[PDB]
């Protein structure tokens, strides 16, 4: 029933993914995008400095899937990371690791294009991972790499998934990840940001993530989160800490879009409620002491 040898080719792999998808309540595509992200994360985890410390830490929506699992988290198109070295070192090293492969998987990485963010001197970079399995093309994953800010690469947590084990690829998955205080600081800053005149802030989906993150924090001291929020808000030097959590006019339907699939969780069902929940979280963080 569980597979004793790895899949011999892509068809047998897709076929096993679909049997696992139905076997436990997921759409085939969500599970496939998740396997592709696990594979990309394993390529990123082979990038070590001369002490063995990771060079890339996963963040954003990919981190949250790993933390909570597929059923209890938002679908994440992006695979975002924070590097502790320059991209040119990062991009060459991924192509290397992508060529060596991992348990049948191989990857090709398009060229990094700088993107524009006005609060960071070092600009973020986006490119794409074209995955293959035993030679045959498998999936395409957007990647976002950005620079360290304050101490957000100082520590990491190491998350695992057993998705690939279900389809008979037994090797352990262990992905270094940005810690929650810094995920909270970054999403808080992005969700309360006011942008330049061409564009508007569409990030109502971050109000879901911030409610998930507050649960994962549980009853821990918030002093590390407060320190991290102070640090991100000062370094970027856009709007000040503590921010006001403003709802924009198109956000009701975007927010409702970000809740798809999460009926079982205890989350605010409307955007106004979500904003309030996030504002009380902000007030909690700001009051933290010793
Ligand atoms: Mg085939
Ligand atoms: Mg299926
Ligand atoms: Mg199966
Ligand atoms: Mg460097
Ligand atoms: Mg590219
Ligand atoms: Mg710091
Ligand atoms: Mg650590
Ligand atoms: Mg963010
Ligand atoms: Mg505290
Ligand atoms: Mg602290
Ligand atoms: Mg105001
Ligand atoms: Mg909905
Ligand atoms: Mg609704
Ligand atoms: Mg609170």
């Amino acid at each position: 029933k569980p597979y004793s040898s790895p899949p011999t080719n892509l068809r047998s792999l897709r076929d096993r993914l679909t049997q696992v998808a139905e076997r436990q309540g997921v759409v085939f595509g969500r599970l496939q995008r998740h396997v592709a992200m696990i594979v990309v994360a394993q390529f990123a985890a082979t990038l070590t400095d001369d002490t063995g410390a990771p060079l890339l830490l996963v963040k954003g929506g990919s981190s949250l899937e790993l933390r909570r699992g597929i059923p209890d988290s938002r679908t994440s198109k992006d695979f975002a990371t924070v590097a502790r070295r320059d991209i040119e070192l990062i991009h060459e090293q991924l192509a290397d690791a992508g060529e060596t492969g991992w348990e049948g998987f191989t990857a090709i990485f398009t060229a990094p294009e700088e993107i524009d963010v006005p609060g960071m001197p070092v600009k973020p970079r986006r490119f794409t991972a074209k995955l293959s399995y035993r030679g045959r093309a498998f999936a395409t994953v957007p990647i976002e790499v950005s620079s360290v800010e304050a101490g957000n690469a100082d520590q990491f947590d190491t998350l695992t998934s057993d998705a690939l084990g279900l389809v008979g690829v037994p090797a352990a998955v262990a992905v270094p990840c940005m810690t929650i205080p810094w995920q909270i600081a970054q999403k808080l800053h992005a969700v309360t940001a006011v942008l330049e005149e061409p564009k508007v802030n569409d990030r109502a989906h971050d109000l879901v993530d911030l409610q998930l993150l507050e649960g994962l924090l549980l009853d821990a001291d918030l002093m590390p989160t407060r320190s991290a929020c102070i640090a991100i808000f000062e370094a970027r030097a856009q709007h000040p800490w503590p921010p006001r959590v403003a709802t924009l006019p198109h956000w009701p339907l975007i927010y409702a879009g970000a809740l798809e699939g999460l009926d079982h969780l205890e989350l605010a069902r409307t955007v106004d409620a979500a904003a309030q929940a996030v504002q009380r979280f902000v007030a909690r963080i700001d009051r933290a002491t010793k």
